[PDB]
């Protein structure tokens, strides 16, 4: 249900060079899971009922940085000050989700559609929108449910996020990767969930969660199964994730 707005030609001109010079930029800089991790933290704030949230640059405010789901990403957002100002006329908010975007693009990902448009909104969300990460399922039904309005497959197939990147004891907490092969984008975080817990592999409990639903766990095995529909749905969920709130 999505009615994207007109943007100005030199608009879109700067979309695509920007995201030209992302692609180089979170390949040099190794970012890409930071990268991901900060659109989808900007956008994962939004509530449908209140219409209140989600990716609309509020995250680079010193004051969202702040909430404790948020530990590290002050250094996504320096990281990409720099690339930003050379495109004074893109909005933070189409910015961060280009970034996002490009991370999942370059890591070998699915090519997530993009639509410019978004507006930079003036107040952050409050803090505690954003999943816990020892919860289960519930929990991420009222997150991402009842809260975002995505559905059941698209949690399962955002969780696939994890295939790339690390946690880090002085961020969340938790420590190191969920794979083997952290800076490439594929299902192996769906095969390591499923062989159990291998050694200086990590799994977050709501990680787990996703193997002892009954509707998750069907998901898990078929992304497991078949890493070109886990890539269809995971496009499909972040396409979701990276619009809420905008263009309804
Ligand atoms: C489903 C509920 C989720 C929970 C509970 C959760 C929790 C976490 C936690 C605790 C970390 C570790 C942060 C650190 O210590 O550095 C993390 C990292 C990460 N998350 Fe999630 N997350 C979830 C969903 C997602 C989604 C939906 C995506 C994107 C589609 C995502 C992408 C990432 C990425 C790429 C990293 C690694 C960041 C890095 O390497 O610095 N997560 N997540
Ligand atoms: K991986």
């Amino acid at each position: 249900g999505k009615s994207y707005p007109t943007v100005s030609a030199d608009y879109q001109k700067a979309v695509e060079k920007a995201k030209k010079k992302l692609r180089g930029f979170i390949a040099e800089k190794r970012c890409a899971p930071l990268m991901l991790r900060l659109a989808w933290h900007s956008a994962g704030t939004f509530d449908k009922g209140t219409k209140t949230g989600g990716p609309f640059g509020t995250i680079k405010h010193p004051a969202e940085l702040a909430h404790s789901a948020n530990n590290g990403l002050d250094i996504a957002v320096r990281l990409l000050e720099p690339l930003k100002a050379e495109f004074p006329i893109l909005s933070y908010a189409d910015f961060y989700q280009l970034a996002g975007v490009v991370a999942v693009e370059v890591t070998g990902g699915p090519e997530v559609p993009f639509h410019p448009g978004r507006e930079d909104k003036p107040e952050p969300p409050p803090e505690g929108r954003l999943p816990d990460a020892t919860k289960g399922s519930d929990h991420l039904r009222d997150v991402f449910g009842k809260a975002m309005g995505l559905t059941d497959q698209d949690i399962v197939a955002l969780s696939g996020g994890h295939t790339i990147g690390a946690a880090h004891k002085e961020r969340s907490g938790f420590e190191g990767p969920w794979t083997s092969n952290p800076l490439i984008f594929d299902n192996s975080y769906f095969t390591e969930l499923l062989s159990g817990e291998k050694e200086g592999l990590l799994q977050l409990p709501s990680d787990k969660a996703l193997l002892s639903d009954p509707v998750f766990r069907p998901l898990v095995d078929k992304y497991a199964a078949d890493e070109d529909a886990f890539f269809a749905d995971y496009a499909e969920a972040h396409q979701k994730l990276s619009e809420l709130g905008f263009a309804d």
